[PDB]
């Protein structure tokens, strides 16, 4: 068995970060985790890999002729702890659908047999702005069954939580896609932690780490690793431990309940 | 004639406030404006409105049976200042394109005499975490020639700032779709104006204005109000005032040069 898991949220909160930092500690700890980049910025992996970035799917199968003339070794790329990475890469901005290199990442995946039986996690860093085409596969198609939403105190990064959780209700019919938890990225405000608690609480769900905002990161970004690798004494390593932990531990998976606006308002004027 | 302006940038970091604020200053200095919202979050005219947001066109066709038993009359709803207000709306997550509503709504205006000959402007509110879709039809169609950028220096603002500008030189054999600058809504952080320069400056546009970060602009959205309406006398209500006088004035429209990611990381290093 392979529990697949796919981080959501709106842009900038923290995805890819979060799920790289989270990935290498589960790696530190004696996991084989494979990270599936689903976001057109196609720097999920970024980190793991030392590198730059990582050149896509879309981008291969364009320059080998099809899909078809690609090898999954030739595509998948290991990094910091035997972690496996893969990005699928999109359309250029105003061209075709944003998510459409999703479906066809996915389905080669699937069919080239990365998802071999001594993986233990396999995670896709998913764009969450909108739910639609191949960023709604993962759900629609019953890729994932545990989400996790990294949000903030933000009111759009509470939105963006509040919609993933209707795309989650939208197929309860079929699948098992189901909302694992909210990841709260902080911003460094006053009962930040309580207000994501509280929110969680009304979906259905649970905080199941508060990451705090730690300059940190920036400097292991700046030089191409996770905190994990870059200074594993450091605070917020033990951070990512303990969210690692907590993800490994997790047992509540549930259809959440969507809030009306109403609700998310109150949240925001009630914690100040 | 009147001036068909878009507001494009990421989630969360001011469309919807500045466009109004903007527009009320517009009002306020004696223009006729209409502000079409092409965002799914569906609040991009509640300010003007004095309400919890607006019902969306694709809410009120399926009420009414088709778009074509709805009237002008009862979809456009004027606010303060005389300001005319629409809203797009989308299909709930999960389910089909996010931007779909858009292309309806714009065509429903056009076909109903929306654009009638007075209006001085009109303002599209438009998501910009993709490019794709509904979201796109206002540059892949001719109907925004103004394209206006709202960011930060946040990395995730800048790099959709790069991302729609791209979208605008695909583009730029047909129709007029232009950059007429970036608007910098402040995170308060040191130099953040000079990198926004900076950034326009390789774009080949410019900064057409810098607001700050000001506390009045939640005191006034609790309200249901812009900072015009709200408090005349506040330092702010200049600031949009500033704004929409250089909108007003602004004569470059340009096919912008977008930026590849080092040379975005570079600007990011430099400034510290
Ligand atoms: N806990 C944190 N502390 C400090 N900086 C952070 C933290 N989480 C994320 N960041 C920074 O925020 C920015 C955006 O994070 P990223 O993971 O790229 O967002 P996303 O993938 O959701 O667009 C990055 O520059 C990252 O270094
Ligand atoms: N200059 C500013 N100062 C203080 N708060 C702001 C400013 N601009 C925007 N905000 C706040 O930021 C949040 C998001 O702004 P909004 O216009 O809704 O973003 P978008 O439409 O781009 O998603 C809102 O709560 C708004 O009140
Ligand atoms: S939103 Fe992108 S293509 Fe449908
Ligand atoms: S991205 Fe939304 S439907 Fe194509
Ligand atoms: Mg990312
Ligand atoms: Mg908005």
């Amino acid at each position: 068995a392979m529990r697949q898991c796919a981080i959501y949220g709106k842009g900038g909160i923290g995805k890819s970060t979060t799920t790289q930092n989270l990935v290498a500690a589960l790696a530190e700890m004696g996991k084989k985790v494979m990270i599936v980049g689903c976001d057109p910025k196609a720097d999920s992996t970024r980190l793991i890999l030392h590198s730059k970035a990582q050149n896509t799917i879309m981008e291969m199968a364009a320059e080998a002729g099809t899909v078809e003339d690609l090898e999954l070794e030739d595509v998948l790329k290991a990094g910091y702890g035997g972690v496996k990475c893969v990005e699928s890469g999109g359309p250029e901005p105003g061209v075709g659908c944003a998510g459409r290199g999703v479906i066809t990442a996915i389905n080669f995946l699937e069919e080239e047999g990365a998802y071999e039986d001594d993986l233990d996690f396999v995670f896709y860093d998913v764009l969450g702005d909108v739910v639609c085409g191949g960023f709604a596969m993962p759900i629609r198609e019953n890729k994932a069954q545990e989400i996790y939403i990294v949000c903030s105190g933000e009111m759009m990064a509470m939105y963006a939580a509040n919609n993933i959780s209707k795309g989650i209700v939208k197929y309860a019919n079929s699948g098992s896609v189901r909302l694992g938890g909210l990841i709260c990225n902080s911003r460094n405000t006053d009962r930040e932690d309580e207000l994501i608690i509280a929110l969680a609480n009304k979906l259905g769900t649970q905080m199941i780490h508060f990451v705090p905002r730690d300059n940190v990161v920036q400097r292991a970004e700046i030089r191409r690793m996770t905190v994990i690798e870059y200074d594993p004494k450091a605070k917020q390593a033990d951070e990512y431990r303990a969210l690692a932990r907590k993800v490994v531990d997790n047992k509540l998976l549930v259809i959440p309940n969507p809030i009306t606006m109403d609700e998310l308002e109150e949240l925001l004027m009630e914690f100040g």
